């Protein structure tokens, strides 16, 4: 038995036309689409006044598609999964640095995470690299100030995933931009024909940190967006594919799994008990992370006992199945935060 998943790079605000390509697939070839992934740039703009928060070129401030499945004028036939590249309307992605969906059937993954759907794993990294932004917090509530640094990736997000496969493997990671170094890793020699401006950044093209997620928790497949083309490449075990952008014929691909249980999406146990215990470092709701914390000495307090009470906890307040609420975004940051702390301090520290 098999399921067939759609893995989509830059949407940049035409979901009509990437549903409709989707939609062909299991036309002209009559399999069932499981589900869609898209490595970001999802440019998810609610409304007008959500363009101050998108940076790009002027000649690409422009609404996109997304307000129509918000309104609910369209609606998306498959459930859609997704990070955050370097084009997106920040502050909604913001409030949901925790995940959340944006709409019915499309759910952020967050700044990072990792959710179970149909016996998969899969983790997200959201954004794309630059060292000047590394280290720096996020403040919230979401400022216009932030707009050219909000979707910087920070370093912390590798302590936050390093641990994720300790009790199983990953089955996928999804990034924005590509992991570092793994350009060498493919026939880079025919990619550089097609793509003459890569050669000049050789080895570093890419973000150091991917490259260490990838390393750390060698997952069996890397989705990266971003750089408009198709790639493949072997990293050891892990197989990495990069898709181009929607409106080019290699924006999008399907990876066809086996498939044991079909599941409904949920939270993954093990991010979820992370997510617990790193709260002292995100308890400032203003700034967050607080760094004078150590992520990794937060985490390294996770027992067998701890995670056992957190889960119980967090299927009682929350739930296991990842299921879509409407409330606002800026409602959904406090709420999600809310019970974090509640079970946190449940745990008695
Ligand atoms: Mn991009």
């Amino acid at each position: 038995q098999i399921q067939h998943i759609a893995i989509v790079g830059c949407v940049h605000g035409k979901y009509r036309e990437m549903y409709r390509q989707l939609s062909e697939y299991e036309k002209s070839t009559g399999k069932e689409i499981s589900f869609v992934i898209c490595t970001g740039d999802m440019q998810t703009l609610r409304y007008e006044a959500d363009l101050v928060y998108l940076k790009v070129p002027p000649k690409y401030k422009q609404m996109g598609d997304f307000h129509l499945y918000y309104e609910g004028k369209e609606k998306a036939p498959y459930l859609t999964l997704f990070i955050g590249g370097n084009h997106e309307s920040s502050n909604v992605l913001l409030h949901l640095y925790n995940g959340g969906f944006v709409c019915f059937n499309m759910y952020y993954l967050g700044v990072c995470s990792c959710i179970n759907i149909n016996g998969l794993r899969i983790v997200g990294v959201s954004g794309i690299y630059k060292s000047f932004d590394e280290k720096k917090p996020y403040t919230y509530p979401p400022s216009p100030n932030d707009v050219v640094s909000l979707f910087h990736t920070r370093n912390y997000v590798i302590q936050m995933l390093s641990n994720l496969s300790q009790s199983s493997q990953i089955d996928i990671s999804l990034s924005h931009d590509w992991p570092q170094g793994i350009v060498m890793k493919g026939n880079y020699k025919q990619l550089y024909r097609f793509q003459p401006g890569f050669k000049k950044d050789g080895a570093s093209l890419g973000s150091p940190i991917n490259k260490v997620i990838l390393n750390t928790l060698k997952p069996k497949y890397w989705i990266s967006g971003h750089m408009h083309c198709e790639y493949h490449a072997e990293e050891g075990p892990t197989h990495f594919i990069a898709l181009g952008k929607i409106g080019y014929k290699n924006a999008i691909s399907y990876l066809d799994l086996p498939l044991k249980q079909k599941t409904d999406l949920e939270y993954d146990k093990d991010w979820v008990c992370n997510l617990i215990m790193t709260w002292p470092a995100f308890s400032n709701k203003a700034q967050f992370p607080d760094l004078s914390y150590s992520i990794s000495e937060l985490l390294s307090k996770r027992t067998k006992e701890l995670d056992k009470k957190i889960i119980e906890l967090w299927e009682k307040y929350i739930g296991l199945k990842i299921i879509y609420d409407s409330d606002t975004f800026d409602i959904q940051f406090t709420s999600r935060r809310f019970y974090i702390e509640k079970i946190y301090n449940e745990l008695n520290i």
